[PDB]
């Protein structure tokens, strides 16, 4: 009966480990684009401003 | 001997909701700035072109 309660935990283990990495890694997939566009933005800043 | 591992993992999962959530809370802090870079491009485009 104590064993069964941990059967709930294994999913709580299974989900979180999935819920943890696959988003934090996902965030880096989002993270790079920020500076990617921002650096484009910075030249996009002075472009008119130099023109 | 069960109370050895069952306690820790239960506690180990006790972090999980704090583990996901603040990281989950981060994801909002992703999206807000996303448009700011995005929304400026057209103004950063047009101004180079309306000039």
């Amino acid at each position: 009966l104590i064993q069964a309660e941990e059967r709930e935990v294994s999913a709580r283990l299974a989900a979180a480990e999935t819920a943890l990495g696959e988003s934090d890694a996902r965030r880096q997939t989002q993270d790079a684009a920020l500076e990617d566009n921002a650096l484009e933005i910075d030249r996009l800043r002075n472009a008119l401003l130099q023109s």
